[PDB]
């Protein structure tokens, strides 16, 4: 028998797995309108993926090429890792830490030159916008009104990423409304829902962060607080490519899901859905995130954290 | 403190922090689908519109009008001595929760009882839609359409729509109903106190045997156990506290609740979210209709089946 937390848990999971909750990503063929993407899809915390929703300019003119006659061949913001695990789970020294990628600058074409060598570190590029009027005028983003008047708030932040096959985003939550825009390639996710959190393992590890050294060898170095001792975070230590059922047998009453984001579809990712993202060698994409609108379903959430800490 | 009661401070403190469920929101005008998509029905928040409706029946409905309007035919009747349908009543020395005595008579002599303010508690309160059911001929006097800016967030035609006509003494004693509710009063006015379902932790409840309320040959109510052959209660979990007059004594729990109290008018629309604990009182004669459409299943309702198992 089990304990009187598991006994809730195990009601929880019991009614969610009845009703087929988070079950399926919704495939559309069209853009819903305002109010059936609210009533379907934000009020129910679901992900839905839209296909073939996009006609944006750059979706054929975007390229790496073509990015660097637009844009000057700027120096931009680049992370690195040795293993392509930026704000991922690596190992040193026996000890598993959370490391932080090896951010740096360098022109685009040079973080282009280094995308093209499999025997390279990895590199991503990851913008955290709000030339860059001359980009901003290779999208319609009114085409996503039908999402942004269900959040009733513009924009929080506007990212675009480019980046390498080997660029692997480990599993996480974000406290975002995400309205993801595929522009070249593809993007794979693996989704988890919010209240399957007592099915993913999650442990507290020492946060570090990626850095060379004279010979230009990767090595972790230990983060500290303002003075003293160590820093900590709390992350999903399974691995969702290839779940060790053995060493994380709760993982295994979880139920992902696969979806893969091709060039000109939108993929509506809910507020705290546990995602794994993947993609082909040179996607570019860009995403809107909205701050979410607190509502009970938080609050449960926050004591559901609180239940499998 | 235990894990659970440690967790349900959790839900509490967050809730409470962040304003959830904290008010009843006032309207003047009517919202637009989306907006009450948005704002309320995705919030699971109750709302009041004041003077929204303008129906025929908010003029008319009275009950000479419905006397004359409905051939004086017979209706079903919840009668009750304390005023308390489905509510909890004792009797030597046991709590019982006591179904009314239920009987048919002519409209008229129903009205003839709720001017006694000596007799026994009269209430129309069948509900399970008895306006489609038993009451076609007054649906002319309405304009349901006018309910389409919640109605969309539904996506669902009314499952059921009820007609109320009671005594002042008639009370409602505080349960959840597993529908979302749009509340039209058409006469006089209605008092609700509410709580969210994320309260529960706070709402005692209580297995009850339950019981029902029957005449002698003298006419004196009293309260019979129901009971099978075996001489075994069959029981009911109901919500153990008043909160007109809450006992924080025998229910510490409860102080940490915090009931909101609104007041709807003729012509004023409520709508009260799935499995909000409500509670209700009317003026005299006061007339209502209400339309009930079943819930869309997401996750808030895992949750609150946990919040369930939490605290039994
Ligand atoms: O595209 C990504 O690599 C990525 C990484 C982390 N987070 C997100 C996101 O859409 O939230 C996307
Ligand atoms: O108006 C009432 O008396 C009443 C009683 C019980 N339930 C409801 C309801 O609208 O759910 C209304
Ligand atoms: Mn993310
Ligand atoms: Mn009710």
């Amino acid at each position: 028998s089990m304990s009187e937390v598991e006994r809730a848990l195990d009601v929880l999971l019991q009614e969610a797995e009845e009703l087929c909750i988070g079950s399926s990503v919704v495939e559309l063929d069209r853009i819903p309108t305002a109010l059936e993407f609210c009533r379907e899809f934000y009020s129910k915390n679901q992900p839905v993926v839209i296909r073939k929703a996009l006609n944006w300019p750059a979706i054929g003119k975007w390229t790496p090429k073509y990015l660097i006659e637009a844009l000057g061949d700027r120096s931009v913001d680049v992370a690195i890792t040795p293993n392509g695990y930026a704000d991922g789970l690596a190992t040193q020294n026996g000890q598993e830490y959370f490391v932080l990628p090896l951010e740096t600058k360098m022109k685009l074409s040079e973080v282009v030159r280094r995308l093209d060598d499999p025997t390279g570190a990895v590199h991503y590029i990851q913008k955290q916008n709000s030339d860059l009027p001359e980009l901003a005028a290779d999208l319609r983003v009114s085409d996503l009104d039908f999402a942004q008047q269900s959040f009733n708030k513009p924009p929080d932040a506007v990212n675009f990423w480019l980046g390498d096959e080997r660029a692997v985003t480990s599993m996480h939550k974000d406290p975002y409304e995400n309205v993801y825009c595929v522009i070249s390639g593809h993007k794979d996710f693996v989704l988890i829902p919010p209240h399957q959190l007592s099915c993913v393992p999650r442990g507290i590890y020492p946060t570090g962060v990626y850095k060379t050294s004279d010979s230009g060898q990767f090595y972790i170095e230990p983060l500290r607080d303002e003075e003293g001792s160590d820093q900590f975070t709390e992350w999903v230590s399974v691995d969702p490519l290839s779940p060790d059922l053995a060493k994380y047998p709760e993982y295994a009453r979880a139920k992902p899901l696969k979806v893969r984001v091709h060039a000109g579809d939108i993929l509506y990712l809910p507020n705290y859905w546990f995602h794994h993202v993947s993609q082909s060698h040179k996607c570019i994409a860009v995403n809107f995130w909205y701050d979410l609108d607190y509502d009970s379903r938080y609050c449960y959430y926050r004591m559901l954290e609180q239940m499998t800490s």
